[PDB]
């Protein structure tokens, strides 16, 4: 009781090719449904949509949410990382938790005294076998404060199963963690544990110095030939003929290449300028989506894509990318100024543009009496010969996701971007221990429903040891970098207004340094 | 299922397109309303993975 | 022979992750709208694979 | 065989291609494919395969 | 006073021909 | 009379990197060797001149 | 599948050229030199994989000139972007070389699937 359960170890340090990091933060803990379980479907509803049907259970437990970056890296540091390395991969992960306390609450006549009940407890555990429905990879708010000095409550916990409208199937499952071992914990006593990642491809945080169509030499010509003439051109007469030619520096467009662009999914385009968009509500109808088991759901953010082509800064994919909201944003119908969009001009290097056709192809075989057929392609799969780059990550973005334990998975690279694993870090869950109120003087068959409402709190931290491939480029010309513009601004960046609320100016990318293709 | 792997009690801290036109009376004009993903609008929430490959076929009855 | 001398295979087990054969894969757009251009929307019945997909092969039978 | 082809210049228009960053470029030789089916020795893909030139060939047409 | 009196050991496990079980309850 | 191998783009995503023209791919392909004739200036002025030189003995090796 | 690859280079000579009144005498300047290098880190834009003519003579007895060299970057029409890069090999170590002195080096491939050179029976 009279001894700290540890020190506040929160720093960023660089010893060379590795980087260690940790962030201490203070949390709180509220009970839920008075330690009771629940069932959820079109109940505390919305009305009727096989597409908005669900089935799950709200449990009296809580969990941790730190699958983002602005939670482990202060801005500046992140920057440091960006301008010097090409890629990185997180290897080690530690976890500490301490300085627990317990508070009770008596609300008498509106007058409520809050003292502590040092003798109460809690219990937490981990799932190293991943038998519990994974909850992360959904970017649910309530992540560790992007900021360090603020404090927060731990979001309750609830999962779902295979459902059929407002009813469940037989195969639907139902779990209860009260079935799992858990290091019990009383005040003053500490708890920590440790895990280590496994092998993963360093997410390449850089752009390309060339595009798939300009990888050849401009001073020469391919020693091959290609079709350049279907008809004669020598006067005023048209006849069937065949003119073949090589590929020159002036006809680069036709030169035979060796590789192929990446996969694609056409999407409707939209403008940041309100008046340039058609006047029709197509948010849900003209939207790109897939059909599964009758429930039609959107396809966001969809595959890896390019936001727009050159100078189309006015447009972006309908639901092809990420979006962020400056601090102080609410739940619905907010405008474009309370948000921030993601620019993906960095991939025009190799991947197609969402609002663009993949390309054209033919539908028939012509003859002297048959016209040359030509169709379009807005849907595209992959073939041998393609190469692409997954979605880039953002500081205010997600970090990794749980690879579905299945028999078939392909280039499991998540769509929101990040890292996947067959055995991801674990989920840690905690709850306030139940403590009943004054029970009757005689017996009563039924269980109890009266308890002392209370809550507990404390501070925690996490260590992350990563790997990084420092740059070796000998580009002579000075590359681009990330910096806060040097002009004068009333409110600094990543500062806190005269009120203490901490907000970010813009979202941040990583594909800044240009490495050769 | 691939569309129900998130938590029902919370919302994505991201936003998505929810309005193309204005809706406040008897007038239609170009506008943009963005919103987060809630437990009531799960259908629109941004997921992270994608369904499998396919080949359309004609249906038939028993 | 008729349907009664035979037995068919039920595959309701994959609606979990894979599409349904007699169903569209989903829709996409064919154009870029403006105040004078209507929102284009086509269908997809043929689909290849991309980074981000996952599925489960056909189940086996005794 | 010259006479069996339609009489229209589609070398660049009716050609198979992809769109990238606004620059539309041909798709040659494209993925792995089959030149033709049996006895179609008269035809081949518009831009689906390789081509060579005997010694003494020049640049165009 | 400032130390838990133990951990919450409640599981079901099968090592073969034997089965261990425990249930914690308040 | 064809190509032999090609440089696999150093990226995060590549699939069955088998080149299209055919051949072999590598994350670390053979290298590129480059040479040039060394520059040798002509008769320079008798006094100084800030600017660099542009007059050399044209030669080849 | 090709595993090993060696490279030798020798018997260098240097010629100069004086074009006086159309009368040009070509002799040698045995004291001049050149310098070459290699990129084992692939920091220079790769130029091959484009099948550009000027390969070693398909024939052995003929002789040829070495094609000049030029690369490209991310562009926007007739203008370049900021991220466009610009390199200069004069920034790389290079075994200098004078006549009579030789130069060679060696590299070895890595694992690769044997390109199957055969057809199918079904």
């Amino acid at each position: 009781v009279g001894n700290s359960s540890g020190n506040w170890h929160c720093d960023s340090t660089w010893m060379g090719d590795r980087v260690i990091t940790t962030s201490t933060r203070t949390w709180a803990l509220p009970t839920y449904n008075n330690h009771l379980y629940k069932q959820i479907s079109n109940s505390t509803s919305g009305g009727s949509s096989n597409d908005n049907a669900y089935f799950g259970y709200s449990t009296p437990w809580g969990y941790f949410d730190f699958n983002r970056f602005h939670c482990h890296f202060s801005p500046r540091d992140w920057q440091r990382l960006i301008n010097n390395n090409w890629g990185f991969r997180p290897k080690r992960l530690s976890f500490k938790l301490f300085n627990i306390q317990v508070k009770e609450v008596t609300q008498n006549e509106g007058t409520k005294t809050i003292a502590n009940n040092l003798t109460s407890t809690i219990q937490v555990f981990t799932d190293s076998e991943y038998q519990l429905p994974y909850v992360l990879g959904s970017a649910h708010q309530g992540c560790l404060p992007p900021f360090p000095a603020d404090v927060f409550m731990i979001p309750q916990y609830g999962y779902l199963t295979l459902n059929n409208g407002s009813q469940a199937v037989g195969r639907s499952s139902f779990y209860c963690l009260e079935y799992f071992p858990s290091q019990m914990l009383r005040t003053g006593n500490n708890f920590q544990f440790t895990y280590t990642f496994e092998d993963v491809p360093f997410h390449s945080s850089y752009a390309h110095s060339q595009s798939l169509d300009r990888l050849m030499n401009p001073l020469i010509d391919q020693y091959l030939y290609y079709l350049s003439r279907t008809q004669t051109t020598g006067g005023t007469t048209n006849t069937q003929t065949l003119g073949f030619s090589q590929g020159g520096p002036n006809t680069m467009a036709n030169q035979a290449k060796n590789w192929l662009p990446g996969p694609c999914y056409r999407q409707q385009r939209v403008s940041k300028t309100s008046a340039d968009n058609n006047n029709s509500e197509y948010s849900w109808t003209g939207a790109t989506k897939y059909h599964l088991n009758g429930r039609d759901s959107l396809v966001n953010p969809g595959p890896a894509m390019a936001s727009h082509k050159d100078d189309e800064e006015k447009f972006f994919p309908q639901s092809g990318v990420l979006i962020f909201g400056k601090q102080g944003s609410e739940k619905t119908n907010v405008d474009i100024e309370k948000v921030m969009i993601t620019d993906e001009e960095e991939i025009r290097t190799t991947n197609p543009v969402a609002t663009e056709q993949y390309g054209s192809v033919s539908t028939n075989l012509q003859r002297g009496n048959r016209q040359a057929a030509t169709a379009d392609v807005n849907t595209q799969g992959v073939l041998p010969g393609m190469v692409w780059q997954d979605r880039d990550v953002y500081l205010q973005g997600p970090i990794w996701a749980k690879i579905p334990h299945t028999d078939g998975h392909f280039h499991p690279s998540p769509l929101m971007g990040g890292f996947g694993l067959k055995h991801p870090p674990p989920q840690i869950l905690i709850k306030n221990t139940p403590v009943p109120a004054d029970p009757p003087t005689t017996f009563n068959q039924s269980k109890l429903n009266s308890f002392i409402t209370q809550y507990s709190t404390g501070q925690v931290s996490v260590e992350i040891e990563w790997e990084l491939q420092k740059e070796n480029s000998k580009r002579w010309n000075p590359e681009i970098q990330y910096t806060s513009n040097y002009y004068k601004s009333t409110s600094v960046d990543f500062a806190v207004n005269t009120e203490g609320v901490y907000s970010e100016p813009r979202p941040i990318g990583t594909r800044y340094l240009t490495r050769n293709l």
